[PDB]
């Protein structure tokens, strides 16, 4: 990592943050962590999260969404190379109106896949489709539509182009340079 | 061979785990044994851990299908799917040897639609395994779904008790 | 590991043909080979198709069920253990009338399954989605039963009793013993 | 793992019917040369009945059988169930032309050689595989009674054919639903 | 094998059963079997039963220890080798009187050894009636105290032929066609 | 890493490497190298140099939008080869500021990749959005025809610095700071 | 193996197969099949059907000096291909009765392999002579001179059956017993 | 193995024994029980040992070696493809005057090869260097030869010709065909 | 795992000696492209050293190097120790002429180029591979004032040489015994 | 894992070189490149290179000897614990005076070991066979010793004591201690 | 780092395995401390179950070529080459812990020609070792011979008796 401090320390210096490939435990918390840093470094000043990933863990996932509502400067998200499955939710969990796309990410939403005595995988069965149920109502909530949308829109996988997610309401605007923003 | 010699005189074995392909070898010999006399017993002799639920059903639903008697002997032990065929012997004609172990339990084992699909299916499975054992032991599903929650080991005398077997075999003198 | 009297060559002597496990090349031609052998030793007596298996490979799968519908006698089947998939499609292409299922059989019905360049992806995707078609069209017709239904209940995996897959046309009747 | 009766597949030669199964090896292909020769000997003025469920495999063990077949006095009848892919579909083909026939969903597939050193050895090797792609397309053409460009346009990549289609192809004479 | 029948089918001609190795369901089925074919060929001649095992499984050992009960004909053992944990329990369970060893043969006795914290509970105290249920049949076997089986099978116990026969394990030891 | 380490040194030189495959990680730091450059001065030219066989769309999409997004032109330099999303960035540098040395080699081809029929749907019908798009921007990128890019692309299509050139891929070949 | 086993019914016809990898185990099986024929008749031809890639170049010459040994003249015939050590056995074939069909291949090279310095000297030193018996022996074979074997064997050297019979390795192609 | 018996059944009945491959236990043990079986049909009549070798087992050769010359019958030898080491050696033990080579054979001799404490690798090291003392002493008998010779001759990988191999003593005859043998 | 001096390899730059050690990979070559860019901005009137001790590696990523020294302003002169194989003796043949040494006891060794789907895509990379293969040998009968015929005789296999026939040929210009 | 004062480092201030266990590219260049350091730090002043290695690869070795060679410091040896095959060359091509072992240390020599087509294992038996003389003929020079002796003595692998290697003129004197 | 401070005050670890690598580590942690100071006692702390013969011979023609005089103490275990070294420890300054094991035992571990020659370079390893740890021990070859042929666990208190140490320390009252 280039020193110049290392590049992406050098960028969380501007409130830039990334999150880059799947969405792990330890990848989660180490977004968690700077969201915290640029709270504390500034609490009024806009953030600005970077999303380029697959996906992954749902709880790893959760804990970010979560911080990103708590904390309070505002987090702008953007969307580079794709944002799909937990990478989609965080991208439109943005703070509205400050959600981003470059003209050729990927989105993609979809509704949970995963990976002993029936009585377990009942109970493991039903918390699948507890999740699946939020995590639809939330982001019904962020793209301002129906549930019934999101529940048929997120049966199988559901590839967005940027305009699609923006008519959609999951971004904001799609930025092709600074020019842009509106 | 020593089980073709036996089978001659209507003695088929269930082994070890219950597979598609253990599980089927038993329905051919029930088959034959039924061609060869509609009308004599079989004697079905279970050593098992259990196995694949719907290869065992294959099995049971050939007991009941043919039309000589199934008579069933615990020998080692029956556990789950064998513990299942074990009750499923003809009423009056189930047996255990005296130091035979019993074993009762709830079935073991992508997109969430389909976990849930097949989650569906094995509280089906769960349930009808649970109404057909207690058809068997002359019991209700209640007790079968209790006394199934976990693990329920049954010595002979217990087994009898609870009605799975008839009969405990020290020798011939019934 | 086969008792000898073996069992199964004993017992294709009564005109009894097995299916058990998956469906592949070598197993699909072995009952091939057994149901042009019992033509050749009676073309008119009928044969009984037993099958416990949870599918597999569907041409492997069509090759049964082409001989199936060539060969002068009726092949009646009978499912025992379960009928999924390839294995539910060979249950329900048994001569109608003649298609039954043990009382505690499980049948189960679903879309075709698969588990290099885009242009050869596309080709073989179309391939696929022809194969789903048709095999819609094909269980529409053994089930006496519409497309729209058979492409709706099959989408995703569709687990049928005896008695569900008597209502839907797949079986005739649910045999309990050698009195129904 | 064969029934007895005494081999079945033993029993259906004694019928003249040969069958190749599942992948082309030196191995199965010479079983199958080694059974044209048999049939030949045993009666060389009675058809024998090539069945194929294969998805191909070498070409120069399926040459090996190709070239019998054309050897021997007895016509090669040929019959595609399941499929007939690659070498499969090339043996297919290959059979007497009039006596070659598929099941009603049986399919066809045909296309280009493929392959799964040094730049003197890459190049001899290289050589030596267009050498074949060439030859093989000037023989389709000729089972196929069509141009060679046609041939050359159609095994670019992998080309799927239904029963139906492989007949307007050229590749088989008669789609065969039942003993009518 | 060899052949003259394979060497194990014409031995069962002399009613001679082997137990050999670990003792798992298929062999021990395959030794119920050949007892049961035996009953049938005779149900009143004895049938000899040579062990060399260092065990194995519980539940497919007690299918030959009730067969071996239930059938007519006195079953005689014989240890050749060893006859270890449910291989020294089969050798003991022989009709009193007709259980044997060759004289450097070795037994060994033993206690019995191999989720969610309900299951281990449920699966322990299984383990520990089987370890009572075994001491209880040993000591009918050799006339002994259950308390004397408990001791003796705390760890590994190894036995001499004089000592197993001093044991109540074995009657005879055989080193020639003696008594 | 010899230190002064080299590459931040270069860094400061506005030379920002892409060496070997393309991942989500090697080309987000590529991003955050032209993000920082950026910052630095908004209005010089950035030297994007690479040798790269390739690797993931999306992530090299996320080095392009980010090219095109920043005032800084961005100048690519080939050492080595550039193929296929590689190339494609090659070919993304600012118009009349792309270059390649002598030996280079670069590669353009159409994507390629390494469940149940409906989702074989989804994604098979994606790729070939991916592909046109792809297409439709190395067109524009090479002042070309849509159709001579799908023409070209078909297979892996190999091209000299000169064969680069002329297809509009590239400017100028740059022996050294004179053939400018 | 079908049964009448298919391979012993063969060798009644006085055909005896090489079938794949030339090992010690399949050179001796046929060693011993050409000894019993020449105990059952040694003054009829014997029939060596060769479809081989090659092997151990001792187990072969096992196979050769038994050919050149016994009374019988071994006519060769290679199918799909004989390579290497198989092409050495199908060129060992009784002068005016070597044998191939038309769409055979054949392929000649110099051998190949898959310590200390003294022990790596000798086995290049036994390898370099091996390599010259052969060349020697193929060219009296083959009726030619040894630098042009020497030339020809340099790389891998494939030939069609046509290309074959003029080098001198076989003396006929057949398409039938009419091309006699 | 085709049917006529199965085809090496068949050569036995002719008295025709393979040796075919490396010398392992089972294999060297077969040979033995084919060269009793003889002698028990006729003590008195030739045996013919066909050996395609490249060695193994010293051990299971010498079970072979001590065979041969135990049972009243000769054992004539014949090397086909090869006969190196453990083969080379037992060719070599055929009865002298019914040695034989086709004419493209390939014969190998050498020293003995292999794949704990101190004290034990002593005893195993001076037990090989024992075998290989042993095996040169035998050799040379076989070879009439002198025991330098042997030494000389197997310190490492040597190749021989059938030619060279007769000339060495090793065998007794080439034979072409059936027109040999003097 | 280096020593502290501040690194030693960082610390033997300071003295503008560059290492290409071990197989060439992308990011081995990438390192040394670094260097000599670093060098060149440090100081462009003075030598770099470019010691060499490498088998060779990846053609594309020696390219990368070649075409890297030729385009900076100084010479780079190199210099074998140990040894410098395949793209390592292209890479030690390309320094400044007058300015290629070699230790007594290194050796060279040059050869032809080495590799370690279907028909069409192996016709189009082995058409590449042979493009790569008389480039390379154009550019070596340039490097060592000779004949393209004699690099083509003369890497049709390996080519080792000692120090001595390597100034010889004409790869390097002279051999350094020490500081005389 | 190093303690720091790093430990190496501390050392080579005091011009201590260590050789530690297998000879490789690595390994040896970091030797190379520490003994440049030491002569540009000061060219006048000895070099203590301390050996304890079992050998490893020729060609770094040579990399090694000739820096020691070339460079204008002496570089004194020091064998402990065992210096083996290259490593042993190394030892012995020390400054003649300046050679020296612990007086428990192992030193043993033996010739050239290696733990394709004939052509080819041909070109690199010849290769091997010119590393073995050159081996013999440099260590004879370094030992005041005949060619013929080292010959003889490389044959098999040789072990020396401290004093057999005085003796053989590999080294020049053992030290017990600091006062010999 | 903690090693790094306590080289400071001259003391040097041997832990686990003996490698060429681990011994060299030794080997330049000596060269270093007796550059520093070549006239203080070095305090060299083994607890080491052995290893290579060769690198462990480096560490002990080291201890005897520096200056600084080479304090040995064991602390969990000496054992093979761990307890070569231990005694190899200047004579009077050897030491050992309550609770350490000392170990000794004979060394451990192609074409017939070349495991002749092996073999005999291990035996000369064996006889040199036994010779060297006669002169440290103050015995006879012919003891160590014995004493060393299989495993031989010592105590403390049996290792100072026998020679290879020269006090047991409880704390610092010697
Ligand atoms: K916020
Ligand atoms: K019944
Ligand atoms: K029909
Ligand atoms: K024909
Ligand atoms: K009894
Ligand atoms: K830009
Ligand atoms: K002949
Ligand atoms: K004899
Ligand atoms: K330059
Ligand atoms: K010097
Ligand atoms: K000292």
């Amino acid at each position: 990592v280039p020193t110049v401090f290392d590049i992406y320390s050098r960028l969380l210096k501007e409130r830039i943050v990334f999150l880059v490939g799947p969405v792990t435990d330890e990848s989660a918390n180490l977004v968690v962590a700077q969201l915290l840093f640029l709270e504390s470094e500034n609490p009024d000043k806009d953030i600005f999260f970077y999303i380029n990933s697959p996906g992954g863990s749902v709880t790893a996932g959760m804990s970010i969404y979560d911080t990103m509502n708590f904390i309070k400067p505002d987090v702008s998200t953007l969307c580079l190379g794709q944002a799909a499955s937990m990478g989609a939710f965080l991208l439109s969990a943005g703070e509205k109106g400050k959600r981003f796309a470059l003209p050729n990410s990927r989105i993609m939403i979809h509704q949970p896949l995963i990976s002993g005595q029936a009585s377990d995988i009942e109970i493991h069965a039903r918390e699948l489709l507890k999740i699946k149920e939020k995590l639809n109502r939330l982001m019904a909530k962020h793209c301002d539509r129906d549930l019934a949308d999101l529940e048929r829109d997120t049966d199988r996988d559901n590839f967005m182009s940027a305009e699609e997610a923006k008519e959609y309401g999951l971004i904001d605007q799609i930025l092709e340079n600074r020019a842009s923003l509106r």
